[PDB]
């Protein structure tokens, strides 16, 4: 007898699925662990024609996305989240069980889960002891890699790549494979993102999202900005009807000239926040060293870091542990949230320090 | 020198995406082509919580189909739209250059799209004259096959599959295959789905969408039923939020008792409709034959087809031609909207018939 498992993909079977999920319903009332902004903004519907189909690629929210991150409509692509962008740059360039994506832990772990789901290669170059890129590494391990994902400012460690390293980056992949950066945080270092570089090269797409400093990752909207040609070609390979009218709607108003207003506003209340948590967190005794960030999280290093993730959990303070991320032993990753949710890790941290 | 097209997938650069889209923004006033419910049905958001990510599976709406279908709700998978559910039985079961599909012609398009373009290989078995399944000949072509689809009722000609003969494919795919029946269309037929047949089937799946009968294809939302085993399998290549907070907000809403009340109305509306038109257009000169339907939509075969198409649509009559499609030379699917629209389709026949 053959059971249904046996008529699964080898690789399928194998798999681990993405470990995002860690609830606690109604237990814990303090959460610092998605990076989520921490306040509703609240949307209402406007276009009430749920009967009929919507645009493949909604023209409100490509051109008010199109105008807020300064490049033309042509090179946005707008998806479910920036994690439909990661697929779909696999599903177009990367030949399953022939071509590899190559990613450089620790890091956002999507790259590889869609890479392994779909059949293609992981290609590993763990970063340097500052997170910054291994260039040499990465230039000794190109053959058969079709598509390079790069972080920055990186999750969960917090820092930006230094930009002349992506030049080198860049110019190894000229007429090899595609560089992608992840700029799921970049409206927190709006200056620091390459957006301004397509027109040097060809081989450069740009993922980003709403979910972060937009507030609205309830949305589950994100985009892909490349040139015509990348554009192109990945709409080749995207689902018909990608976003759903609701979603299109509300995402288009949070687009708006007022709504970009806005989301500068949590950005700057979420870097004011985050000053204050760092400067707090290097005075506590069980805190060993606070990294840099420029995003709305900030990954620390503590003395007994599982008993102390452990403690907080208990207290309905849900942080994210790093713990079995490469590099990253003893660290805890914890998203910025309210000035009284800060308080409330600071005070309970200083509760543990034995 | 290399292009940024000839880093990408042969079968990405060589295939040709769906064929949906067909506008004429503010030129057509009637739309009787996508197989849309003719009137808008409205529904306003009730959870302002788009800061937080949403439920991988949102727990009201799972509840609520689950209830509606008759079915257990662990044997519940909600995509986006049907559409993913079929991309979603390819990625788990597939193998990408080894593994196959099969899918009988003429029928929905996206199960080739979707294998097409993740990468898998598209078997064809015609089904017969009066569009029942080739049995024999699907026996014949089983070989390496790991995913079966059998639209019904079938689109775009509008009858049901003798369920004798689903037995027949079932028998033959048992420890092979597995048979997804897409049952978009089931709401105006549902005492012939085979919801029911579950605890015979181990390898029996049934896409399930909102778009049809519940009118609310602008949300985007479907489900697939089958097993425990087959509906764990898929949620392990499932993209981690799959539906925005506003979606499983309205559509939890659509499912509710009298939500489901609303929708038989719909139904017992469009099937009476149907009636109506289908006896009409018998009665048309330049119409030939009209098909049986068990849906939302009506086959019907013309006298010079492209021309009565392209004449229709200049007036703002816009249908769907089938011309292209295998063994439906000289056929149009006419979608059934109001009494209104349906009078708009006969009078302009009517003004044909040369
Ligand atoms: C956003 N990811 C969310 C939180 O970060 P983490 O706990 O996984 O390090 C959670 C998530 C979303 N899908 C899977 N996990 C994120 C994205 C995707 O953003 P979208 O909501 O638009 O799909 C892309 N890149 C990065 C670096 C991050 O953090
Ligand atoms: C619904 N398909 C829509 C109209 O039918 P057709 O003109 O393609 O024959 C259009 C569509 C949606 N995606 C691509 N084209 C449909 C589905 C999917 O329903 P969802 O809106 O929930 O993804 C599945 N199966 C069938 C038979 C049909 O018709």
């Amino acid at each position: 007898t053959v059971t249904i498992t046996d008529l699964a993909r080898e690789n399928v079977r194998n798999l681990t699925p993405y470990q995002s999920a860690r609830r606690l319903g109604g237990n814990g009332d303090v959460w610092l662990n998605a990076n989520e902004y921490p306040t509703a903004v609240e949307f209402q519907l406007t276009q009430q024609t749920l009967n009929r189909y919507p645009e493949c690629q909604p023209k409100a929210v490509i051109e008010n996305y199109a105008q807020y991150a300064g490049v033309k409509p042509e090179q946005v692509l707008v998806s479910r989240g920036a994690d439909e962008g990661i697929e779909l740059l696999i599903r177009a360039f990367c030949e399953p069980g022939k071509d590899a994506i190559l990613y450089c832990p620790p890091t956002y772990g999507m790259y590889s889960v869609s890479a392994e789901t779909i059949g293609v290669e992981c290609r590993t170059v763990p970063t340097l002891d500052n997170w910054q890129l291994d260039l040499q590494g990465i230039s000794d391990k190109l053959d058969g890699v079709k598509v390079v994902y790069v972080c920055s400012p990186n999750n969960p460690t917090g820092q930006l790549i230094n930009p002349q390293d992506f030049r080198t980056l860049l110019e190894l992949t000229r007429g090899k494979a595609i560089v992608v950066a992840d700029e799921a945080y970049i409206e927190f270092c709006p200056q620091a993102s390459l957006a301004g570089w397509l027109a040097e090269y060809p081989h450069l797409a740009i993922l980003r999202t709403l979910s972060k400093a937009f507030a609205l990752a309830g949305l589950r909207c994100g985009f892909t900005l490349a040139n015509e040609e990348v554009i192109n070609l990945l709409m080749k390979v995207i689902a018909p009807y990608p976003l759903s009218t609701p979603v299109a709607d509300i995402a288009a108003q949070a687009l708006s000239p007022q709504g970009i207003v806005a989301m500068r506003e949590r950005v700057a209340q979420i870097i004011a926040e985050r000053e204050y948590l760092i400067a707090a967190l290097k005075e506590i005794p069980c805190v060993e060293q606070v990294f840099d960030s420029e995003t709305n999280y900030i990954l620390a290093r503590f003395k007994a870091s599982s008993a102390v993730f452990k403690s907080l959990w208990d207290q309905g303070i849900i942080l994210r542990d790093q713990n079995k991320q490469p590099s990253l032993s003893g660290c805890l990753r914890i998203t910025v949230g309210t000035r009284e949710e800060s308080q409330r890790v600071i005070d309970a941290l200083r509760a543990e320090q034995v």
